[PDB]
């Protein structure tokens, strides 16, 4: 359902706070859920458990843990309907009531919920327990495998992708009610003929005994349009267009309606007007030429791992704004939802991905013992929950399906095909990509004709011709000259970057030094105005950010042009230099 | 010939200094050599010199490049002979007397010299241009392979070794004198008799007409013994033996006397009395065992790349007392003789190492298109060169043959069957070793009985088992018990340690971090002391070096236990606890 709100018809808790927690054991204590959770540990919730605690037993577990916590449901909440919601849980999490299991979900970045009004009572306490796994496997989305060291009998987690696992409750939990009629869903479609706005509105309701009423009301309160029914579609007079950088949000109020138009339900749901379309090598928001600038970015901070922060959220936007990006990608997993809000609010523009990281085993990548079609019915069930929480954000601008798959290799065409289809029979609205890895050449790649955009993530300075920023240029304007040359599509770069150490310093070529990172950013750019075909420019990364373990990992991934804790690299003004002057 | 020295009856003159620099290029001018250089450029000479100028060109030179500066020869030289030198020229020198080729020597770590008697008189100025050139192949000792990047036609160097290929005259040049009737050469050795000391000694001199006397000197100016002839047997009653932190040195007076008793010749040698021998799994100097504690080096500052330095040398064997570490291994090339007086003087222990390292291709490393048998040829002349400059060193102990060759493999035992047998019959006091990487474990290497003692690098932590303690605890100690079981031999750890960034920190276990390093050298430390046999443990590395570049490596390599400029990490204080509190 709908990112539950507060109205006048609805109620909604926080269960934010300090839970219990327990990593799940190999004791005749199985099956925590069934009692008292009996441990001295306390792991805050919107956060990864994984660096909390300090303890490398926690931090190293794979499988199961558990928290919990009692909840008391408001008395006045009696002749309503409630529900227990997760934001999210990485990667697969349990709701329990007092032993009851209730919901079971198994991607690791979408919400999921259940309806406990039947099985606790308004006033009534009960013991909460959400159990979840953190364990990846070739059908899990971003697939990986779990090992056994010999010597020893650790288990261990393997995986493709970079970022470090964290796993928990990485975004909110709530108890929240609604009407016994009430609002479920609802989809906005927004298109604009000449100087008018229309959208086309859907509402999808528990019941139709009674009836369904929209309003539109602009920024000053003014109500601008009205319709009744379920479906239709409405029009805006001398519309405020959403745009690029000055964003405009009308407020659409969905309410159902008795006999005597008594509102029983009522939903504000922000919109913004607007159209993306591709033309030829053109990327268009509202019918003119775009060009992204920003980053790839990460959920990671110091302490709470991949946990939702509203402090480093404004504080990331801030720099962004100071810096002149108008954009940024959500990198291999949606981000929370308050993020995607915020982005409308701030005119920031958004290229949305889906959890589908690590398809790549470079041993054949796409067979039945790889990546098959029961990883493909996952990667439909995560291209779904995507689209159908974030559809109608403005901000949103574009799906990106997966990032760096072996699309070089027998198998990976019929293994994508399905999936762009899929994503514009759900969202027509919208242009769908993927981000297409080194070794998928414009020569090898197999599955780019499938797609309206294409994304390139390219290191050619960084890992192949290491240093040799002249061979990298030659290298770098070869393949771009490729890929303009084979498709009539946009060009957006979502990779391009260099590890870099704060401090390091070289008046030398050298690389892990900040004068390599301006360098090499400093070539690509060089490069990329001698293309018409590029529609954006999205360095690799915003930020310092996590890794799995390993020798070449410095505490974790480098690339930022800021530091973990949010410090500019002179990469980062090098970039402010270049956006905040550029058309 | 000897190392020079000014005596009654030699003269000495250092030509260390700005010299005037040039790279080779294709232009009308090949040929420098041949008259004054044309550039600003000067560089100094003790000094490699790809650091000096801040310039990327000169850094990035694959080839020869020129020195040049005029020399007087002195007035007061006439009826001598004199003598230009190299201490060193990395890889292969030429020296040129105005425009005559003079010396062609290819070894990067060793002397040369040529006798310009008759070309310039005394009193006489001379343009004396050295050219030195960089290029390793397949048959060079360390070998490697030039290549071409394919887009700009860049020359660039490929090798198998770590520390960066510095190249120039990293060590002093000389102009000396020497009588026309001279002293060539000496070899002292020393055995024992209860307390009673006896030094063999043989002198080659130019000739004959008029002999040699020999007088044995202590610290106190005191002549203890003499001899006469050009060989034979000194007794020493009660002799102070040179010992491990206690050196004691004598000192050798070899003299030519004419037919009346004066002197034409004198030459004073260092020699301290001391012996080494192997019995089972015991290392013993001065029939007592012994055990190693310190380092494997490199000499590696700041600007001046590999060139000798007095401050760092006096500074890093200060920091070796500090924390109690008793030797040190000449890791990857013979350093300067200077060291080795030194050492001799501080009482510190040497594996001494020729420059025969990255010898492995890990595609078949001895074959003839690799490893072959001409580089066998140059590999027997390092070996020969080494030892004939560093024979008479008490703290020389041991010779290394080589570091981490592909001992593993087929063809590798043919290779280096020869060379311990040259290496025991140029010099019958010492046993040789060489240093065995993780491939070649006790049942792969097929090479290990040919050595007197066993050298392990081992990176189980790090590399393999990587940040897996209890993991690599468990295969560092299967592969001990393999290696005591199999050979009744010493065995010495000559690398084991971990990258880590000073101020990187964390109260997990977290590679590249100050923690994990010790929690590493720790655990290692731990498992030696459950093996009787071990005689040795030298951390890899001493400081941070520089290294070719790459995205595994942080501008540099980073497994000092002190930073470049010799800044102490948590480790350094860890061995200092340890090798302070222990024998
Ligand atoms: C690592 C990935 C998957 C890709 O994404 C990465 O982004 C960031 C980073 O690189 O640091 C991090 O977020 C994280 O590490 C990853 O998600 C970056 C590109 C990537 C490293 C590829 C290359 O850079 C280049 C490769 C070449 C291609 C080719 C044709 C060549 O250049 O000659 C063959 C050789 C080689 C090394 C094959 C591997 C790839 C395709 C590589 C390393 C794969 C992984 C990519
Ligand atoms: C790099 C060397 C030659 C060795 O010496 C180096 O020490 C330091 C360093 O590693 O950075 C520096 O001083 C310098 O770079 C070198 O002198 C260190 C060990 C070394 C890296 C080996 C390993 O660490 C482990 C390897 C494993 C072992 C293997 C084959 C097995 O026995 O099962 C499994 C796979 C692998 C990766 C094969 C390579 C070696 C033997 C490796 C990397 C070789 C190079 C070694």
């Amino acid at each position: 359902m709908l990112k539950p709100q507060q109205t006048t018809t609805r109620d909604l808790i926080s269960l934010d706070g300090l839970w219990k927690f327990a990593l799940a054991s190999d004791d005749n204590n199985t099956q925590p859920w069934t009692s008292q959770l009996k441990t001295s540990l306390e792991c805050p919730v919107p956060a990864s458990y994984n660096d909390i605690f300090a303890d490398s037993k926690i931090h190293d577990h794979v499988g199961w843990v558990y928290y919990q916590r009692d909840v008391i449901v408001p008395k006045g909440w009696s002749e309503e309907r409630y529900l227990v919601r997760c934001e999210a849980a990485t990667h697969h999490g349990r709701i329990y009531v007092n032993g009851n299991l209730v919901a079971d979900h198994v991607g690791g970045y979408t919400p999921f919920e259940a309806d406990i009004t039947d099985l606790v009572a308004a006033g009534e306490q009960f013991r909460l327990t959400i159990a979840v796994d953190n364990e990846l496997t070739y059908q899990t989305i971003p697939p990986g495998k779990v090992e056994i060291l010999e010597a020893t009998g650790k288990k261990v987690q393997t995986y493709q992708h970079d970022f470090y696992n964290y796993a928990g409750l990485a975004r909110s939990v709530w108890l929240y009610s609604v009407p016994q009629q009430h609002i479920q869903d609802i989809t906005v479609r927004t298109d604009v003929q000449g100087t008018t706005g229309l959208i086309d509105y859907n509402v999808v309701a528990s019941t139709t005994q009674g009836t369904i009423q929209v309003a539109v009301i602009d920024e000053d309160g003014t109500t601008v349009a009205t319709s009744s029914g379920s479906n239709g579609t409405i029009h805006i007079p001398s519309v405020h267009l959403w745009q690029p950088g000055a964003a405009y949000l009308y407020q659409l109020h969905a309410s159902i309606i008795d006999s005597s138009k008594k509102t029983i339900d009522t939903y504000k749901l922000a919109t913004g007007i607007r159209t993306v379309k591709v033309q030829g090598t053109q990327f268009l928001i509202n019918d003119k030429p775009f060009y992204f600038t920003g980053f790839g970015k990460h959920e990671d901070t110091n302490i709470r791992g991949k946990g939702h922060d509203d402090a480093y959220m404004v504080h990331d936007f801030q720099l962004l704004h100071w810096m002149g990006a108008n954009s940024f990608r959500t990198s291999h997993y949606p981000y929370a939802e308050e993020v995607m809000e915020y982005a409308d609010r701030q005119g920031i523009v958004v290229i949305d991905e889906t959890p589908a990281v690590g398809l790549a085993f470079s041993p054949a990548t796409f067979s039945p013992d790889r990546i098959n079609n029961k990883t493909r019915e996952a990667h439909a069930q995560a291209i779904r929950e995507l689209i159908h929480r974030d559809k109608n954000h403005p901000s949103v601008v574009m799906w990106s399906i997966a990032n760096d798959p072996a699309s070089n290799e027998d198998g990976a065409r019929e293994y994508f095909a399905p999936l762009p289809k899929l994503a514009r029979q759900l969202d027509p609205t919208r242009p769908v990509t993927f981000a297409n890895v080194g070794l998928a050449t414009y020569k090898a790649d197999r599955i780019a004709d499938l797609f309206d955009v294409l994304c390139l993530n390219r290191y050619f300075g960084w890992y192949t011709q290491t240093a040799e920023l002249d061979e990298a240029e030659a290298a770098l304007e070869e393949e771009l000259r490729g890929w303009t040359e084979k498709y009539d599509k946009p060009i957006v770069m979502t990779d391009y970057g260099a590890d870099t150490v704060a401090g390091l310093h070289s008046v030398m070529v050298t690389p892990w030094s900040e004068e390599f990172q301006v360098e090499m950013l400093d070539m690509y750019h060089r490069v990329f105005d001698r293309f018409e075909a590029m529609a954006g420019e999205q360095v690799w990364n915003f930020a310092d950010f996590q890794t799995a373990v390993g020798v070449s990992r410095v505490d974790g991934n480098k690339k930022g042009v800021f530091t973990r804790d949010r410090k500019p690299k002179a990469a980062a003004h090098l970039l402010r230099k270049r956006w905040t002057n550029l058309h």
